[PDB]
């Protein structure tokens, strides 16, 4: 699995184990991600927090 | 073809069906390259990025 | 302190330890950056590879 | 035994006894080697740095 940084023009391959990619959002501004990267489940949404997952290469 | 990678000391071969080399700008500005490599046909839409295309060796 | 990377639209903050920001470039090719990010102390031995270093954000 | 040399592009032949071609890393950076050279026994890494040992001609 590869997935898309923070900056998401570039991508790195996942650990094993991690074959999820993500978007982490403050709830508060939509606009920007605040993180992206690799991650084993969705964690769930906070009140703080949003995340956006998917399962195929670059697709966060 | 070939084609200059990022780093344009350095260079790779196109796989097939890709025979144009690019380089990649914000669509800010155009004097700093953010990504370098091969790709089929030059995309035109408006976006964030903005590719330049050319069909000689390390041309980009 | 803060370093540019690579692509030095973007940037990152140093782990803590190191507080240079550097480009690495090929010996004798002094003008096209091979790499860029932070460090700790300034590597000087005779190198395929010439490192040159400064001390504030994003000065490399 | 022949070893490579720091500019690895070069090389030399090994003391009676030392056998064995190494790299070594300062742990921060493991992109440029700071020593390479000829040795009997790998040594253990330490918090400060890592090598990498082999035993064939020019390995290091």
């Amino acid at each position: 699995r590869k997935c898309n940084k923070l900056v998401p023009l570039f991508y790195k391959t996942c650990p094993a184990g991690k074959n999820l990619c993500y978007k982490m959002f403050m709830v508060s501004n939509l606009t920007v991600p605040v993180k992206r990267g690799c991650i084993d489940v969705c964690p769930k949404n906070s009140a703080l927090v949003k995340y956006v997952c998917c399962n195929t290469d670059r697709c966060n």
